DNA sequence: AGGAACATGTCCCAACATGTTGAGAA
DNA sequence: CTCAACATGTTGGGACATGTTCCTTT
């Protein structure tokens, strides 16, 4: 009640930055994400690939971690947890407490965190460079609750907080996306940014007209992105 | 799980990189490649030839490991591995674990490993120099599982990635294509090419609204360039 | 699991049966009652008032219990209990333990039973005799849960059986009817009668061969008479 | 070794039948019975019960034995079991080993074993005489594998062995029906009732336009009711 | 407080998917 | 070694299910 957890983007001395996979918007898709809402869509304990961009490799000993807060201001003092429900059900990663939102699949090396002093839960995991020819390194995640879980999330939603930190656990950059766990991300996206669509519509605005609809989703999706960028440029 | 080995092509210092032509004739294959799809339709423990072809004679001790993965991202953490059935059939050789899906043919010295740390399987072999006469290296590969087993793959599509590497396994270079494993290659490519085609012959037109006179030009050039590329389908 | 209690109607020596007609002047309820199906329709911890009839004083020590059962027989075996959010709540008054789904409200004379053998719940109360003035005892009872609440009754529908007995616990007596909890019961319920309706008045006519002429009489004499007796709608 | 047991029909002095709820070819259920073909189709897990009835009920203590055995002249001496794949998967019902086909949930009576010579899957549960207030008995029955399991039944009918068996075991009923487990047990139903009845169909046949596709099942209900009760040409 | 208008998790079933079987082609 | 017909588990997404918000109403 005395200490939030900051959510301010600071690429740091390594540029640090997060980037995610391009998906559809199907009534399949299990997991997918929105540039135009920097927000992403998943189903439950799907897995959720994210990108870690760095411009020079961090010193030995730089750990991830993956922490979760409300982001409407009326809730934020309180603490992301997994339901009465899904608490009480333990899963074959003997690693995560059951009362962990968010997990790291496929590494060992991660570590679960139950802060002494605010009580927040977060997982952490070594940094590691990216492979002989990428760009990048990904972390494959994954949220156990539904953003509508009640006595849990409770409909509220989350914004998740990656920070990058040296062996001291000092801060050496930090980026965050929004998150939504539901039965249908595809459905849900596309509604979101429908409600945004018709809003922000007003000036001077030139006119494409583009082929397919596989090729049109992209070429909107990399325009909504840039105005973003414009969204918050003062 | 476990983390989730890099599938970026890289052709290295070598150019690296596969090719799939190799007649119907002498080894009646039963299987076939759709270059639309860089994907193998191959049936259960038949022979698959890959060609390796690199622009310079690799160092000595250079060695060539064969690694499957699951296509969708939901999945790529998971182990790909051969279902309990088919594990304890006696279809073993000996020299090839029975729970190892990729197995080599015709090679006495493939070494199959299953990883201590990232639990994941591959077979490797020393690499060798094209025949006399020829620019390629040729490698004969068995699929011990159908990609529809339960318990197995269980019909989620799986991607075979091929690294180059030296004597200490660091990556020289990368290249993948995707399999199939089925009963009937011919009817299921001509299905999957078929649902390709039919993805690329829908003439529906969208109109997209861009901001700024210079971000117009840019996505517009994107565009013309993908038209101009677009009439050639014949 | 659990052994399956019977749930057959059984009036016994007393002629024992249930009523549901309590006017929503005095004590506004907010549940509804469907003859047409024999359910119950009430909100989450409202009063639902049940009418005990019998033809003639049962003796003295009786009492009267209530237990809920899954409808469904893939269920059946289940015990019926709250969800771990609802059962975690304060909404507990001391006298019923935070697990039951049935409550009985206005009598301190109610017991709570948890069965060491069955592990069934059910809640008890002394048999008490009409009031001057009226040939049926009211009983008034309270569902913890909605029918859908998750690691609760999870959208299983549920049947509410009331037995008679004697100071020992011997059946005297037994009849039952089912019951959804809900947020809405009046829509519900118009939805639920609606798509019984619409059951019973299908309009395409099907076609049915025979292969006698006896037999065929009966499925003959009833045919054609059954489309006589609609003086509903006509 | 020994061999198969019998399955001709015979009561015996005791008499002994069972008997299904109503079950409509409609795709909308988990399970249903066609008498016009005797076979019980249903899901995978999903508990299927059956109604007990005798004329003369025996001596208490009297047993219902249940055993699996291919109809096939080939693989009737093959004992019934679960697939590789399934046989991994562990339940948590720990009365009916992880191998036997059929189980029977919240009934401590249940009984298991493999048997000491031929090495069979049996269940047998003691014939509770109808309860107070009720007529007759019900065992929940179910199936952990499907009729098409491969390192299982392997596509292989199979039929579900029902003689009522004195204390000791000795023989006093013999009661059968097949069974096919899969996931359509609708579709199913009808795709064979289909060819069924598309033989053997010359001759006079009279005609019948039911109006009301519940009607229809239910002159169906009834009907073909009797054509194992009036068809006894053998 | 009764009730459209959301908000959001499940279900239905016609495709679709895919191993079998078998008769015919070169 | 190719197709046609089957035999059979899985899917895609519109329809349905169901608690929540908030204006208009006694
Ligand atoms: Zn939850
Ligand atoms: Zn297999
Ligand atoms: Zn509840
Ligand atoms: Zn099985």
């Amino acid at each position: 009640s005395s200490s939030v957890p900051s959510q301010k983007t600071y690429q740091g001395s390594y540029g640090f930055r997060l980037g995610f996979l391009h998906s559809g918007t199907a009534k399949s898709v299990t997991c997918t994400y929105s540039p135009a809402l920097n927000k992403m869509f998943v189903q439950l304990a799907k897995t959720v690939p994210v990108q870690l961009y760095v411009d020079s490799t961090p010193p030995p000993g730089t750990r991830v971690r993956a922490m979760a807060i409300y982001k409407q201001s009326q809730h934020m003092t309180e603490v992301v947890r997994r339901c009465p429900h899904h608490e009480r059900s333990s899963d074959s990663d003997g690693l995560a407490p059951p009362q962990h939102l968010i997990r790291v699949e496929g590494n060992l090396r991660a570590e679960y965190l139950d802060d002494p002093n605010t009580f927040r839960h977060s997982v952490v995991v070594p940094y590691e460079p990216p492979e002989v020819g990428s760009d990048y390194t990904t972390i494959y995640f994954k949220f156990m609750c539904n953003s509508s879980c009640m006595g849990g999330m409770n409909r509220r939603p989350i914004l998740v907080i990656i920070t990058l930190e040296d062996s001291s656990g000092n801060l050496l950059g930090r980026d965050s996306f929004e998150v939504r766990v539901c039965a249908c991300p595809g459905r849900d996206r596309r509604t979101e940014e429908e409600n945004l669509r018709k809003k922000t519509m007003d000036g001077e605005y030139f006119t494409l007209q583009i082929r397919g609809r596989e090729r049109f989703e992209q070429f909107r999706e990399r325009n909504e992105a840039l105005e973003l960028k414009d969204a918050q440029a003062t």
